[PDB]
DNA sequence: CTGACGT
DNA sequence: CTGACGTGC
DNA sequence: GCACGTCAGA
DNA sequence: ACGTCAGAA
């Protein structure tokens, strides 16, 4: 009674859904704490354009607790959104809600362009092979051992804002054959450090058990999910494997080609430059025939 | 098609009550968010003692996310309860709850027993100006420039756990003068270092404003409280002075005098005294009722 | 008052 | 695909 | 400043 | 699990 005579404190930590995703905000750290998406065939095609899109704050957080594109702009870091863009090309409008700042946080600039965009690119590789697939991402800020020997969590902070800079990110991706299969489901945590990675390490190196990640992020994942259900390791039912450079760089290239000029030629310099084969790529007359 | 097929991730921080307190609880850090308590003249005075009680983990946070004394022992760091148990003279259900290590932060030794005990003993004496109390603490990890000019949120944490040791510790203090009165309320934020606090710092030299500690700290406090009425600056319609080294060691003192089992013991909290040059009418008293033993 | 450790 | 960055009214 | 054009990523 | 021991000069 007269103890919540006020009120208790608003922590801001309930869901928050938008047309593709949904996302629990984190007031301190000025950044998503989970980010829910579901990925399928058709939501990954359509005529969605992120050149239309700009990162914005997200109007439905509190302006005291929200980021702004000042605190990124000339940090250091770029904009990593967890949930992508390139999952939303079937609507302008969920596309554009992943550019909220309530869906970013400070990413490295080779990791969000290189080793976790193909993981982005796997996910949706999954929906050739799975009806539906559920996505959880999120921020980490992990401890170090010291010199001393004691443990010790430390992260920047930038802009004005003092928004949080993780030291990793999660993914936990959850795959059901169908609707109506009885095969089991495919389940896998990764977690995977805010720098540069190569094409060397392979995505099991970076993958961690459901119970272990759920510990070090103080969050319970996927919990209606039956546990006596059969859940196999998506490492063991699919490869977790990612696209090597040639794969990479042809596919980027590919994207390429829906570009406004004729500077495809530097586009095709580039490809013998790195020296990729010749696929294919006949969108080279289809975008010109 | 449904987004929400196998439920959102939970995070754990619907607010938790007990007796005479109520908290959130950080999974991943492994302390409260926050810790609300009321207190009154009535709470603070009862035969409950802290003797009978023991640290232990909350029984109704998941053992997955729990603290454990393990933790806690032999890492440098004491427990530090946010709701402290002085305030629940009233109930030995209350008190005891607040032993459960969901109301445990890592706290500095010193500002535990000493600053930090000070500011408690504060709040507990204006319920002798004011009818009703609102408090409150939890724990803070801030963020420093260094050198090079980039800002870092550094902090340690302990046990196989790994609960999070705060940087600081924030108080906020709501006071009604009464339940009829028209007078407005009376409000002060406060942000302290966990770390050794002297008696030099008068408390009114941590002060912040609530806006500022709201920002700081994600949260926001007192969301039924009207911010637009006249709030009252807590150091200008009250003192904000804690008790001074005199009044302090003296209070101790006496509290020590009554646990002398030993007559070498009362003795020796004798010599310890008459550095300060004190001497007070009821520790005179109870010092020879219990010196003849 | 707030905490601890030794049999 | 993923982003930043250099201009220009 | 904030909207386009150009460039880059093992 | 329970009696001691300590806390700005
Ligand atoms: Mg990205
Ligand atoms: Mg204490
Ligand atoms: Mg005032």
């Amino acid at each position: 009674a007269v103890l919540e005579q006020f009120g208790f404190p608003l922590t801001g930590t309930e869901a928050r859904c938008y047309t593709n995703h949904a996302l629990s905000y984190d007031q301190a750290k000025r950044v998503p704490r989970w980010v829910l998406e579901h990925i399928s065939k058709s939501k990954i095609m359509g005529d969605a354009d992120r050149k239309h899109c700009k990162f914005k704050p997200d109007p439905n957080i509190p302006p005291t607790f929200s980021a702004f594109n000042e605190d990124y702009v000339g940090s250091g870091w770029s904009r990593g959104h967890m949930a992508p863009a390139g999952n939303n090309k079937f609507s302008s409008k969920a596309m554009a809600e992943t550019f909220y700042l309530s869906n970013i946080v400070p990413q490295d600039f080779d990791n969000n362009s290189g080793y976790w965009n193909r993981i982005e690119m796997y996910c949706r590789e999954l929906t050739e092979r799975f009806e539906d697939v559920w996505v959880v991402s999120g921020p980490l800020t992990l401890p170090q051992t010291r010199g001393d020997g004691k443990k010790i969590v430390s992260y920047q902070v930038i802009g004005e804002d003092n928004v949080a800079v993780p030291s990793h990110l999660y993914k936990v991706i959850l795959a059901r054959r169908s609707s109506v299969s009885t095969e089991p489901l495919a389940l896998g945590a990764f977690v995977v450090p805010n720098e540069a990675i190569g094409f060397q390490p392979q995505l099991t190196e970076f993958q961690v058990s459901l119970q272990d990640l759920e510990k070090l992020s103080g969050l319970v994942f996927f919990p209606h999910l039956d546990r006596t259900s059969d859940i196999r390791n998506i490492c063991s039912v699919d490869t977790c494997k990612l696209l090597d450079f040639q794969e990479f760089t042809l596919y980027l290239s590919t994207r390429k080609i829906e570009g406004a000029r004729s500077v495809l030629r530097l586009e095709k310099i580039m490809e013998n430059l790195k020296n990729a084969e010749i696929e294919p790529d006949d969108y080279f007359m289809s975008r010109y025939e």
